[PDB]
């Protein structure tokens, strides 16, 4: 399987039967899998944070937290949602926002 999730049922079964955590700037779902043997990532960036500049900015910062942990990621789905103070983040501020979270997501990393 790819590590992106795509399909929007996949992003509803996630919401319903998983579980969240959420800092300021994000708000984090997971889920396990057990039909999957590595993690997978969906991402939500809403047009309230901004324009589609902004939003692909954000979404590449949340990919290159996920690669850099590729290898200590649990094998679980995993959904990322920016809240609207995460537009206000320097792109350094939302790889440390990204780790506070994750940590509490316990999706060891």
């Amino acid at each position: 399987k790819a590590y992106r999730i795509k399909k929007n049922a996949d992003f509803q079964r996630i919401y319903k039967k998983g579980h969240s955590v959420a800092n300021r700037q994000f708000v984090v779902y997971t889920c396990n899998n057990k039909e999957i043997d590595h993690f997978r990532l969906g991402i939500s960036v809403s047009k309230k944070l901004g324009n589609a500049v902004l939003r692909n900015k954000i979404k590449r910062a949340i990919r290159e937290n996920f690669k850099v942990h590729k290898s200590h990621i649990l094998a679980k789905d995993i959904i990322v949602i920016a809240r609207q103070p995460a537009k206000d983040m320097t792109t350094l501020q939302i790889q440390n926002s990204l780790e506070h979270v994750l940590k509490i997501a316990k999706v060891f990393n």
